[PDB]
């Protein structure tokens, strides 16, 4: 499924699969209503505003977001 079309549920499924060691934050994605379109636009600073203040955790999640953008872009 193209990321642009991902629902929040699609985002949560992606998050569980790729950020499985950071599940503690998973509800932030639902509470902030992060669709695929939002996922492609969010910044490291958005993550910190959602409450991922731990640097190493936020770095890890951010890298997964960038990895997904790269997959999307090479297509």
């Amino acid at each position: 499924k193209a990321v642009y079309l991902w629902t929040v549920s699609d985002v949560l499924k992606w998050y569980r699969r790729h950020c499985g060691e950071y599940t503690q934050y998973e509800q932030l994605f639902a509470q902030h209503d992060i669709t695929g379109r939002a996922l492609l636009r969010i910044t490291d600073s958005s993550l910190q505003r959602m409450g991922v203040t731990d640097n190493r955790d936020r770095e890890a999640i951010w890298r997964e977001i960038v990895k997904q953008r790269l997959k999307t872009d090479i297509m």
